[PDB]
């Protein structure tokens, strides 16, 4: 397993630089012969695939990290034991805190993790974003909110950090989110990622109160290719409220609640750090190969130094690798890795 190249897009100035990690490290729970039989057991399992997980992320040694798929339990005794080694703090959500279920299925449940090397960041402030309630709250009016939306309980987190003045009170906040999966629901991936911004925008605006100016990174495993109305959203600064992939009710005054005509818009002017298909895929499996997970970044607040380009193809090619996982591939999912450039 060659190890992968660096892109660089621009020169550092001559002003703080800090590099991001985005990783979906598949659940243990996801990896099975039905949806991955490509890959030997043995090298499916967790104690196997957790070794090149952890390598991987060593490996990047990013400033900070943003994983999703991580099993709970898994959090507590392998990754945040780990990294506090490395330097990091993290702050860990599972999906389904409110769903009734026992002891043993609560340490498999999965979720998003943001890492901060604390020589680096300081944590002021940490967020979970329920999607299944905010759209339960915003769903009046709306039975496909209720039916389709609010059924399906992803989530985000975010973090607002203190950047160190060394580096160059400077503010950072992160946001990692993970949407719901099935092509057939654009429109609640779409819904989704309104409210993930819209709740960003929220925690922003109560982290200045306190005695639009703040750069945002958003990392996240949309589910959703490059030509979707949530990276549309998301690179343009809002969406038209009749976009297909509403797939009605398009038209919704609900969506409005999220909106801040008929355009749904937010402020945040975001870039994605990859942008111009830099990988082909993030996500590569033998029957669906494309990019789906995104490190967005506040193109008023950072520029993109480089980005670690894909695992080289002639050799994916030389060795018969139609999909991951892989005895040399841990996940289904390659990782993000970008270095930005802040200027306050
Ligand atoms: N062809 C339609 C496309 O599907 C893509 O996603 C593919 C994949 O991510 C997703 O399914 C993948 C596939 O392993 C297989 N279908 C089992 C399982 N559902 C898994 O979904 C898993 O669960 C999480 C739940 N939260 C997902 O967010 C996460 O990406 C993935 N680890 O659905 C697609 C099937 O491969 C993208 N969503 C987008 O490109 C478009 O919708």
């Amino acid at each position: 397993l060659p190890p992968r190249p660096w892109i660089t897009l621009k020169e550092r100035d001559q002003s703080a630089s800090f590099t991001v990690m985005c990783y979906n490290v598949l659940c243990d729970k996801y990896a099975t012969r039905q949806l991955y039989g490509y890959c030997p057991s043995w090298a499916l399992n967790w104690e196997y695939r957790k070794k090149g997980i952890m390598e991987e992320i060593v490996n990047c040694d990013a400033d900070i990290i943003s994983l999703q798929e991580v099993e709970t339990e898994q959090y507590f005794t392998l990754f945040l034991p780990a990294l506090k080694e490395r330097g990091y703090d993290g702050f860990f959500s599972p999906k389904s805190r409110a769903k009734i279920m026992s002891e043993q299925e609560r340490k498999h449940v999965d979720g998003c993790a943001i890492f901060f090397k604390t020589e680096k960041f300081t944590l002021v402030q940490k967020h979970t974003v329920e999607f299944n309630q905010v759209a339960m709250a915003n769903s009046d009016g709306s039975e496909a909110m209720l039916n389709r939306v609010m059924t399906k309980d992803n989530i985000g987190v975010a973090v607002v950090l203190e950047v160190h003045k060394e580096l160059f009170k400077q503010l950072l906040i992160v946001a990692n989110a993970h949407m719901h999966w099935d092509p057939e629901y654009s429109d609640v991936k779409l819904i989704q990622t309104m409210m993930f911004v819209s709740e960003v925008k929220n925690i922003l605006e109560k982290a200045s109160s306190r005695p639009n100016s703040i750069p945002l990174v958003l990392c996240a495993d949309l589910n959703s290719l490059p030509d979707s109305g949530v990276v549309e959203y998301l690179s343009n600064g809002g969406v038209a409220d009749n976009h297909k992939d509403f797939k009605e009710l398009r038209y919704n005054e609900c969506l409005m609640n999220f909106s801040c005509e008929g355009r749904i818009t937010h402020g945040f002017q975001l870039k994605s750090a990859y942008e111009n298909n830099l990988m082909p895929y993030t996500n590569y499996t033998f029957d669906f190969k494309g990019v789906i997970d995104y490190i967005f970044y506040s193109k008023t607040h950072m520029n993109v130094l480089g980005v670690l380009g894909p695992l080289d193809p002639q050799w994916l090619v030389e060795n018969n690798i139609t999909g991951c996982p892989h005895p040399h591939i841990p996940s289904d999912h390659f990782s993000l890795l970008t270095q930005l450039e802040l200027h306050p």
